[PDB]
């Protein structure tokens, strides 16, 4: 619009929605904790955890993944919004109390890619918020199926902070200006490319792939048509190549294999918001049977298979799919 | 040491050296013009490119390679250290005006990975400096081979934005600190992995690849050993990747292949520095015919192909080489 | 009081006013336009002015801009009255919502060489009737909706009223929100500071040069106040809240109708002094009471702690005749 | 001129002095002192205090361990005084190096509640002697190698000299260095601004008094001086530099040494107000010129503009007897 801020945009969709402000509170919480996560993955007071005022304090990781999921629960629950958390740092489901609930649940993982830190890698945070629909909250709140998501997004912690947005009405991009403190709309309602060239995946599990898989790599290696081979990238962090596709088109898989019979990704606060987002962009997100978002969840730290993208590029996987399966 | 900063370490090391404080100046130039970078690529002042105080000004990449080699070449320059600047984003060497001439000679990469900078992959920025030893200064006194170097390094803007630095006594890390505006010492003297588990390559180009980057990815795979595949992974940015080498070792390749006869990679300001900083950190770089620190440049952009990490995987590749030529 | 964030703060209070949003949207694009300004008077980008890769004036041109734009961006505005501006300036049709807002977006700035403290300073009203105009921006300080400053100082504050006593808010420039740091702050009934130039003691009524006489020499065996003037109104201003006592700039024989401007100066610090349980007079009248003829108009000011505002302004009426 | 920033700069100095970079090592540690404090005082971190994840002393203690950290770890320091510590720190004999630098790491702190600008200021001495001690301290002014100030105000600003007149360096707070943004700059002759707490007028000698009296009733036609008087000494020394004029803090009934401390507050910016061709005196004797006798020592303190100190010194001189 000409709102040019998250924050002016989020309120006048709101106010567009005709709602109450609870879900605009909700997510501006979750953002005021991406900006926080964003400063600390950037390092600010590093300094003084090597001794610049003589205190030398040197797990970082572990450190950074407490904090990151600590802004994150303490924002959702102090929002008045929330009723049910579900965290990828925490075993069980995290009941708002009483005195502070309000009708939304939320899904996240406060700092994807944090194993990978060390070596600098982009990282990021995941979320989806459902509406509880249903007497007393409990993680069943949060098993509903990703059709039933109200609002999802992903910040990217890279070469700059970046979150995709979407409540329904396709994907927004905000970008993140430092001096500033606030995010700024970049592109509005973002479309994936109807087919794309690069293919992302892990090829070390290549002894341990499907049938269906090891024919969909062989080709985009080796085409049948005439064309030129795909592009590989897998940086190994999961927002950084779901966005990589989506702004750039292709495919991302992490499909079962011998060694994760059911996927490695979480359904809950990974595939689900990812799958969301993609398929708001026009694009589609599969466990290679079925739509992730049509996944009925039974456990709240489910993993599932993701293959997800441009459209034309999940169907020519689907049908290695099909194909093997008959 | 004590010494905590970058500036203070460079500052150091130059005493130890007993520098008349030439080198230390066109360090502290580069390192400034880094952190000029770092502040750019994280988006700061974005909100003024879009309208904020009424002014809409919305190609972005173009610009930030732009100001990025402005940014390096006038920071050098204006050191007083310089003769000849070598850059990627220049088809000429840049001579310094005679009233500030000094002795050194720098080849960079200003903004490694600009073209990715959509989808908000890590970049970098890359140099190696040279004495110059040679009559009047043109591109021959950056046609030195690798061997010859007397600092180089390399800054990754990635989840954070970290220099690896040589002067020829090891490879030290530091950490931009952007509360401080400084840079942290983080890892002092570090070294590679003698053998790594991650292996780090576009296999796009399979169909084009010689029979000995064949043989070397499958047993990476398929290994003949009893041990598990090698993990897979490829930002596309090369200080990214090399990073991730050096910080959890494996291999890193960019071979010659079929479209790319010579490589891709260029030797003065990509190949040269990073294989410096690999051997200074007790690992391999080769064109898998020689060290890359042996080649005889003949030309300021020319191409090489590109191996290196861990001294045992890049030996094992070179056998491939080996065996596959007899 | 959970909300910790002015940007929650705000929306809460909205939800609570049962607004329709177009208030919370105003305040929100004028805060954005002060994070915008701290950033700019904290000097970032100032080594690419110097030539990294090969003006007080500009700045103030820059802060009226970012104040402009964001709030005719938001939707709310009609009319805005800025310190920088001969004329009102009139929202276009398209982006007309109800809101009048009078403003200086960078008080101090003449003395910007000096790094003195500096502010922006706020006051909305909501229009009143018919086309909109400069008569919307000439009502009395008794009818704004809300008001506040921004001080630029050692760090980056705002004070904010919307008629529920004053809130204070710093800026974390680490994450770029505004933090509640008090709530609902009362000024002390008495003071123990005179601020003023007394550098115009040459020009002063007889009623001032007694005042500041009896601040220095007490008669009743008190301890003399001490004296602070900044010279940058917003640092004054905010001393004045935060410490007590006594902030003047009255009429002289060299500024008979004083210096500081009603509309954008006098009428928010007003508004905010008086939510603090302070006074703020121009030596005849409430300032919230004057009655503006002109966007420019200028006022006498003396404001703080209530205390040692009546005791001036019983030197007033005594020396009236 | 070329080099932009304080690091090339201070570096280039040292090139040019044949210095073993020793001294270089200092002014690099103390530059990051004042960097990591100017980041807490605008209050980065602030929203950490507040609960987002679940005190005026405490940035005092911050700042002090900040600047004696950074200074020990140089290995260029035998000795340091600071305002917040009661004895002289003398450095580990492993760390020891030939300087001796006085400071006061965060003057003003006790008005930080009112977000006053406030300010870091030091002196460095060459050490001469035999160990080291609080004796190696009370050298006089006069033997200052480098001293300077940083501003923590509207933008952050540090004042340096190392002998060849005052230079000022502004940080960019999006590059985390200082540039530099002006060289060799010189106080005017004679200004229009007097600085002093008037409200220690019952206690002031005859001949401040009197002074006071010539600047708001002058008897040679000519206007009034302005008064300004921030309550924060960096920040009125730095107005005193750029605008000119006068400062002053003279002994008073009250404080009949006077406030200010020589050793850190006194002495480092009557070096700079002197090599920006200024005057600075207790009113008995030139400041760098007091030979001190305790690390704490307080004098009174005089400066500015030359004209306007002489002035000032004619008055005390008149009214001697
Ligand atoms: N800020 C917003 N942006 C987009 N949709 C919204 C927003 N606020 C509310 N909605 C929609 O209105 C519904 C109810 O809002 P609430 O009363 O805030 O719970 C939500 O569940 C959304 O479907
Ligand atoms: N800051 C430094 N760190 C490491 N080595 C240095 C440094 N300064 C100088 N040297 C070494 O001393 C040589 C001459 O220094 P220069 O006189 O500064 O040209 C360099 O070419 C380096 O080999
Ligand atoms: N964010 C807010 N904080 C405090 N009061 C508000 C807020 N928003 C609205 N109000 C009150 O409700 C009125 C109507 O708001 P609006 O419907 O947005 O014009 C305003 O003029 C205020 O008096
Ligand atoms: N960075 C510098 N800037 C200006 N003067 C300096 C600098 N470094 C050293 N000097 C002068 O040379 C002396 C010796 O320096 P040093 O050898 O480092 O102790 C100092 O006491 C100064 O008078």
């Amino acid at each position: 619009t000409d709102m040019l801020t998250l924050t002016r945009y989020v309120m006048e969709k709101g106010r567009q929605a005709k709602g109450t402000g609870e879900l605009t509170q909700l997510l501006n919480s979750m953002l005021t904790a991406i900006k926080a996560i964003s400063s600390a993955v950037r390092k600010a007071g590093l300094a003084h955890l090597y001794g610049i005022a003589g205190s030398v304090n040197v797990d970082q990781v572990k450190k950074l993944d407490v904090l990151s999921n600590s802004l994150v629960i303490n924002m959702l629950q102090s929002s008045y919004s929330t009723c049910v958390l579900v965290s990828e740092e925490n075993k069980d489901a995290i009941i708002t109390a009483k005195e502070k609930r309000g009708k939304y649940v939320v899904c996240f993982d406060p700092l994807d890619g944090s194993s990978n830190i060390d070596c600098l890698a982009s990282i990021g945070t995941i979320f989806a918020i459902y509406r509880k629909t249903s007497d007393e909250p409990s993680e069943k709140d949060a098993l509903q199926c990703g059709r039933n998501i109200v609002a999802a997004g992903y910040a990217l912690y890279g070469s700059a902070t970046l979150v995709a947005l979407s409540t329904g009405q396709g994907v927004d991009l905000f970008m993140l200006d430092p001096a500033l403190g606030e995010f700024v709309l970049v592109e509005k309602d973002v479309k994936i490319k109807k087919k794309g060239k690069i293919y992302s995946l892990n090829e070390g599990y290549a002894k341990y792939f499907d049938a269906a898989t090891t024919e969909y790599v062989q080709k985009k290696k080796f085409p049948e048509d005439g064309s030129a081979p795909y592009g590989a990238r897998y940086v190994g962090s999961m927002v950084a190549d779901v966005h990589r596709t989506l702004v750039y088109g292709g495919i991302f898989l992490y499909p079962a294999n011998q060694k994760s019979p059911k996927g490695k990704l979480r359904l809950l606060y990974e595939c689900n918001p990812v799958a969301y987002i993609i398929e708001q962009a026009g694009g589609l997100a599969t466990t290679g049977t079925q739509p992730v978002l049509d996944v009925k969840p039974e456990a709240i730290h489910q993993r599932v298979p993701l293959i997800l993208g441009s459209p034309e590029d999940v169907q020519e996987y689907l049908t290695c799919v099909q194909k093997n399966q008959a």
